[PDB]
């Protein structure tokens, strides 16, 4: 059977690295983007020639706020998300594995029409858009007579190794965080009745290149006492693909640190 | 004569709260929602024992527009309720928090849309920007004139962590909350504002044996003061190298397992 | 009068405790180890402001057997006299502790074996038997004559969650006494004895600026006081519901990163 | 190249588990026990049957008491540590994995030689020994020419998701565990400049068959959330191979919960 993955911002950095890794695997994966379209249909490409059928497209702003119609009123976040779930069901009829992969970062520092704009983006992408797509994921499963339900179900949410040792200036990235941890928790119990393992992976710092300059890149990246470096794509891909494994059956409601041993420091 | 803003005061925990801390000797700013008449009792009470001692501001902490006016707008203007009157505030407790069922299985949008803007408004967002007026109006006070004790104090949840099944979206806001404390705590620093967490296990349950025979410490919930004790000692000028930490007052339950 | 066995309280953090302690009316029993005259001076000065309000006992508390008596039996001579002298012992503070370097990398066995004693005996082995000696002493007590407010508190490190370069045995001892401090507090609880920790981040570290200038809360370590009056706190009536927890006192500096 | 480690404790059970799923993967396994000489030297045929000069049997009493020695003065836990790793490097050159799994488990109630010998058994195998053990296995590895040294150092501590939640009446069991987590944080630090990783694996509930008669194996297994029982050998043993392979590269210093979610649960 080809069980089928829906992953999050997938259209580079580590969504991408998660959703190569895991057709590697066998999956089918669906890509959700928001702004990187051509990224994500590129990938898609690769993916199908690689595979034919294995691998399709979905767009969604993930921020809490409503938006206009594809075709009466406008939409919420939480039909967005009921529909990204329903694409897998509606191209392969099921829908295995849900990686919470998206997720805006930038300063909401403490000391108009901005702040509620990025409280909406903010808490959207990294907690509210999470806990939808999940409850989303679930009714389905639910609504699936069990004699045809899969039998391996693995929610992963990408949370931060280092949001309890808070970058300063960045209050509502972090407190999205910490609500992503709670709903990993609450998840893993109400549904582990059906089988449904919700586990969160937290890098440290990976992949910085592409988000600072040399200067301030080399700078960070000496801290990480593991290699003295950030992490790649893949050192935290691998992860996210072990803990959707059969192997990794009776872990949940847990967040395993990837992170070279940076929440170890102290200043 | 320091101030005192608390959140959710007119009754349970968060009057206990008020109480404690009128009794220390702060003026205290007691917000609520719909408990106007419990809210305004208690202010005749605490005037009764020292004159120009307590008054009330209303506000929906719910993540919403009210006839419009940002739920940011409504957070300032409470915090603005205490300079404008007092002109000070030293102490923020935020302690007002709906709580009920948002469960994962089995017009309903439009409420599940109104559950997660009070369940986060109140014991998550709000408190931010609560915490973003307060600290806003310390920075603008020039140094010479500035209270020498700021504290603010998060209520959160001793037993978050062994999630209690179907309140996912209340679970998630004081996961929330617990990061806002971290964060504030570690920004506001300079300026001297101490920022901390109270969590409570089981308290005023009544205000049932199933629940309160399971914790450890004398097989019972809390009273009020059980736990605003602590609060009133967190905000204390003893307590004053405590930052950025929760401590909860659970009777030992957070200790146990199924 | 209440009272209550503090182990190394002859000077430093120890010292501040005992007086804390002393000043809300307890009798207090000041172990040593090395430091006889300071601990003799401290029960001098406290027998001088309320007679008979002060005592000292010496005992080595690293997991050794002296001239055998082992360290068990000395743990509970400690508790003993506390009651051989007034009849009661109803707070307990674990307080002393070795700390120095216990490299992973880079007769030299002999030094290892009394590190490791030393290390573990203070920080976790000693504490552990005296809370088993406390509590055989309650439990021994007919209900009618207990004490009404029986607290144990264990002291721990903030910081050991990031660790110091080094200090790998005294780092696995402080995660032992949190161990222990849940431990005991779920087991106690049926005789109404709390357990509780405190963890100080850089306290007194003069008794430097590289240090002091990374904690977040006024760039400085505490004094000995900003931790003790923690302490004496969580021995109030007032935290009465407080129990199993270990609270931070640490300006912050847990929630700083390389 | 064929790497090699070192298991404490691993006659049977989950120690096992972790002897023949590092076997499987290619490692030369250096079996370690205590009491169970029959079964760990059974398992060893039963492995160098599948392939030749795979494995390999030592004893030792990991208690922090001193011992006879096998041949002038008492023998120390430290030294007794130090011969296990040694014994790798004298057979085949190298120790590449260490995991120590050995571990004592009974009651110590709070409310006479019996109470030391609890202590020295409860704290030595627990954490003691897993110091002496990391310290040797870090000098062996400093001793080795730079260009000799192995390219995937990994040492796991097995832990219990469920210490922070005491079992009643197991106090010196607790502590002993709680110094460990402290153990597998200091020697993650110290060590990540020689590229040595130190994680732990904390198992909930496992194989409780064998340890509980049948009504209260019942009751126990029944309140896991996910499953309602323990777990197997392997659900554990998978991890821990996971947490040793080179795709888990950049974690470090983490301690990874393997409980079905019964940490989440409260009374
Ligand atoms: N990189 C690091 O060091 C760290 C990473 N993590 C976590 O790992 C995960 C992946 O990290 P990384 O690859 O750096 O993430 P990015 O910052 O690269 O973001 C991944 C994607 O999220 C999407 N996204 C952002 N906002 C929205 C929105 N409003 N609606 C829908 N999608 C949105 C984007 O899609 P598009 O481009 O299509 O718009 C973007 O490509 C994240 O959850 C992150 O928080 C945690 C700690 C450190
Ligand atoms: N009680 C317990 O066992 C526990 C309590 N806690 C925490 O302690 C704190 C106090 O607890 P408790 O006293 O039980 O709290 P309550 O459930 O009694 O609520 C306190 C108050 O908050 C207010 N409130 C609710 N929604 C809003 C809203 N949308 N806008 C503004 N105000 C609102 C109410 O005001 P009004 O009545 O005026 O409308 C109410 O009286 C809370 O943060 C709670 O989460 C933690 C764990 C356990
Ligand atoms: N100071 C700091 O920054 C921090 C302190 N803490 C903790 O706070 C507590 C107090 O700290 P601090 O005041 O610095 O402690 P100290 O380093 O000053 O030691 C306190 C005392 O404990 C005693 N002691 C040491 N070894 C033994 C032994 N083998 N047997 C019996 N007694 C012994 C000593 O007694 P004598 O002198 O009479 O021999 C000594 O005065 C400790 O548990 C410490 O770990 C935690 C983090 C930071
Ligand atoms: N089973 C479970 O539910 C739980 C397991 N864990 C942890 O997982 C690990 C494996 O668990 P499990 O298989 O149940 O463990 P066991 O209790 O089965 O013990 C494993 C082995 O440890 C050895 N051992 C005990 N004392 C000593 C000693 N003094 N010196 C040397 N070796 C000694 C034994 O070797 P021999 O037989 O050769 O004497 C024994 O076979 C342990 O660290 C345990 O604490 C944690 C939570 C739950
Ligand atoms: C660790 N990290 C990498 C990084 C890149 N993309 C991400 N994307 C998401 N969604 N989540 C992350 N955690 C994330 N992290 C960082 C950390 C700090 C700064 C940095 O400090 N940047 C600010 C400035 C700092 C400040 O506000 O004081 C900037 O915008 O330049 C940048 C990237
Ligand atoms: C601790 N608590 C009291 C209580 C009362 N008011 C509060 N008010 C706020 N704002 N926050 C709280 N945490 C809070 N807690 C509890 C604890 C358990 C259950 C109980 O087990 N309840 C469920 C079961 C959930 C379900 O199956 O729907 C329920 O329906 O409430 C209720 C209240
Ligand atoms: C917080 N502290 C003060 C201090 C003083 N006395 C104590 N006494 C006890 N019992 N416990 C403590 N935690 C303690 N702490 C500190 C903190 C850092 C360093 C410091 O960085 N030191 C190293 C570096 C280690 C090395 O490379 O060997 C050292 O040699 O002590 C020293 C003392
Ligand atoms: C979870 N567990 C399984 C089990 C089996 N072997 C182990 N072995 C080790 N080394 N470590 C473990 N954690 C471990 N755990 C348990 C838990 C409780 C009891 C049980 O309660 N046993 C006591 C009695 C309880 C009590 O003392 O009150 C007994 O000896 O019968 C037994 C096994």
């Amino acid at each position: 059977t080809v069980p089928v993955a829906l992953v999050t911002g997938a259209a580079k950095r580590l969504g991408r690295s998660i959703a190569e890794g895991l057709h590697a695997e066998g999956y089918a994966v669906c890509l959700h983007y928001h702004r990187s379209a051509a990224e994500a249909n590129a990938l898609s490409a690769t993916l199908n020639a690689r595979r034919p059928n294995s691998a399709i497209t979905v767009q969604a702003d993930l921020s809490n706020v409503a938006t206009a119609p594809v075709s009466s009123a406008p939409v919420t976040l939480f039909t967005r998300c009921a529909e990204l779930v329903a694409a897998c069901y509606t191209h392969w009829g099921r829908c295995d594995v849900l990686v919470n992969n998206a997720s805006s970062f930038y300063p909401t520092p403490l000391l108009r029409e901005a702040m509620e704009t990025a409280t909406a983006d903010l808490f959207g992408s990294n907690a509210i858009a999470p806990y939808f797509l999940i409850k989303a994921f679930a009714h389905r499963v639910a609504g699936t007579p069990a004699k045809h339900r899969g039998t391996n179900y693995s929610i992963i949410n990408m949370v931060d190794a280092m949001t309890n040792q808070p970058l300063l200036g960045y209050t509502i990235y972090t407190m999205a965080k910490g609500a992503l941890e709670g709903l990993t928790r609450s998840a893993a119990l109400e549904l582990a009745p059906l089988q449904i393992r919700v586990n969160g992976v937290g890098p440290g710092l990976s992949v910085l290149v592409d988000d600072m300059p040399p200067a301030v890149w080399e700078g960070h990246r000496s801290k990480v006492p593991l290699y003295q470096r950030d992490s790649s794509a893949a050192e935290v891909s691998d992860v996210v693909i072990f803990l959707c494994s059969s192997k990794a059956k009776y872990i949940t409601g847990t967040c395993v640190k990837v992170d070279g041993g940076y929440s170890l420091t102290r200043a």
